[PDB]
């Protein structure tokens, strides 16, 4: 097993860091261990998984254990958000809990480890975060159950005709990381223009497509960071430019251009999806350096406008404290705003940002005039150029302008025509 998982992290204040290298056995041999082990020890279990489709390996590790799964038992698994977002409204208490994919830098993950080292700092609960890269630890080659061959070599940010022949030439199959949906759409055309099969996989794509990659075994996956987690995609090479988009609120608005290189957890995931098969080598193909400094994305203060309507005091975990923008509770809301705030967030699919501007600054939960009340620069535009329009039901003509503007809203994975039917009251 792992050493410190034998007995007493159990114990209530203790806090166990499993860093353990991709496929050493996070979620199907130590997790479910240690779920055998609390079951016998009849305490109380909280499993977060990060995603859909961790959840569902969960579900398979824990077939044949009397475990609740959320979308008779004293263990339940259910995500991050899940976990969250029940905490913004009767809460359910567990002694011991455990966080798979402990590194991930959505707001959810952050306020969720943060709520939890919180508790367990507080001698509430006994805490296990499960990564193969700990916050903290600057590590993009870690260890793997195979050989994987990492090369420095240019990589297209886009269409390309000659230049690149070891991208075609290759005989096996390949995951290819792009920093965004649309980036990812110009290499997957080069490639079947190529004669390539290709399967995209991102957040418009993954639930349809990410099963047809098993069956269909594709030349190539371009994927976004969506594959980073719980992804098995069974390829020999990643190709990995080592960037991401950058939501980045500027100038009182969240916006998404250009890119941002890489975190070292990331470089590691992405890494992380070859040399998962002891004598296999993989390859994994790499254009520069990755940026642990990630203190100016929007995330961390999406993760504390979370963490500070879910709670004293309260912190991230630790190492992560240092990337709290305000004071703890500056973004804590009235219950009554609180409950409005859930509603976006679960019902709305807003993102954190927006749903507590809207939350903190509107009357009524049935306002609509903040979508095109705002300032004439926050109007939002078609791809045809022209500025967006939809009607009130009393018929009144409007224009998509909202105070709070948030690109994320309408583009990469969110569509206008959703946006559109929370703006014109349809909701
Ligand atoms: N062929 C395999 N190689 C490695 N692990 C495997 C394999 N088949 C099933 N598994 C399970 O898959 C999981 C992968 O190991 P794990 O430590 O969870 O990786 P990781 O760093 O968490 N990478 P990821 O899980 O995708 O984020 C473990 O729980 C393994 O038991
Ligand atoms: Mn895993
Ligand atoms: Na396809």
């Amino acid at each position: 097993p792992q050493a410190v998982v034998g007995t007493g992290w159990t114990s209530k204040g203790q806090i166990t860091v499993l860093d353990m290298h991709p496929g050493s056995g996070k979620t199907h041999r130590v997790l479910p261990e240690l779920i055998r082990q609390c079951i016998d020890r009849r305490l109380r279990t909280l499993v977060l998984a990060p995603t859909r489709v961790v959840l569902k390996e969960m579900e398979r590790a824990l077939n044949g254990k009397r475990v609740r799964f959320h979308s008779g038992a004293i263990v339940d698994v259910m995500c991050h958000a899940t976990y969250v977002n029940r905490r913004l409204l009767g809460r359910q208490n567990w002694e011991v809990a455990i966080m798979d994919e402990a590194h991930w830098t959505d707001p959810h993950s952050i306020a969720a480890r943060g709520h939890l080292y919180t508790l367990a700092k507080e001698n509430k609960c006994a805490l296990v975060l499960m990564t193969a890269t700990p916050p903290g630890k600057s590590e993009p080659f870690p260890e793997s159950n195979g050989a994987i061959t990492s090369e420095e070599r240019q990589i297209p940010d886009g269409e390309w005709r000659d230049g690149f022949d070891w991208i075609t030439e290759y005989e096996g199959r390949t995951a290819w990381f792009v920093p965004s949906i649309a980036k990812g759409g110009a290499i997957a055309r080069t490639l079947r223009q190529k004669g390539k099969s290709v399967i995209c996989l991102n957040s418009k794509t993954f639930e349809k497509d990410y099963s047809r990659v098993r069956d269909e075994k594709p030349d190539f996956v371009v994927t976004t960071d969506i594959s980073e987690m719980g992804a098995n995609l069974d390829v020999s090479r990643v190709i990995d430019g080592r960037t991401n988009i950058k939501p980045e609120e500027v100038d009182g608005k969240v916006e998404l251009t250009g890119t941002r290189r890489v975190t070292t957890a990331s470089a590691a995931q992405r890494r992380g999806r070859v040399g998962r098969q002891d004598g296999r080598t993989d390859e994994y193909i790499y254009s520069g350096q990755c940026d642990d400094d990630d203190s100016g994305l929007v995330q961390w203060k999406e993760a504390q406008i979370l963490l500070d309507n879910i709670t004293p005091v309260a912190t991230f975990y630790g190492p992560e404290q240092d990337k709290m923008p305000e004071v703890a509770g500056h973004f804590r809301l009235t219950e009554e705003k609180r409950k409005h705030f859930r509603h976006l967030l679960t019902h709305c699919d807003f993102t954190p940002w927006l749903a507590w501007h809207v939350a903190a600054n509107v009357s009524s939960v049935t306002d609509r005039s903040w979508t095109w009340e705002g300032p004439e620069a926050n109007a939002v535009d078609e791809a045809s150029g022209d500025l967006v329009t939809f009607r009130s039901p009393n018929g009144a003509e409007r224009t998509l302008r909202p105070v709070w503007k948030d690109a994320r809203m309408f583009k990469e994975g969110r569509d206008i025509k959703e946006f559109v039917a929370y703006a014109s009251g349809r909701r």
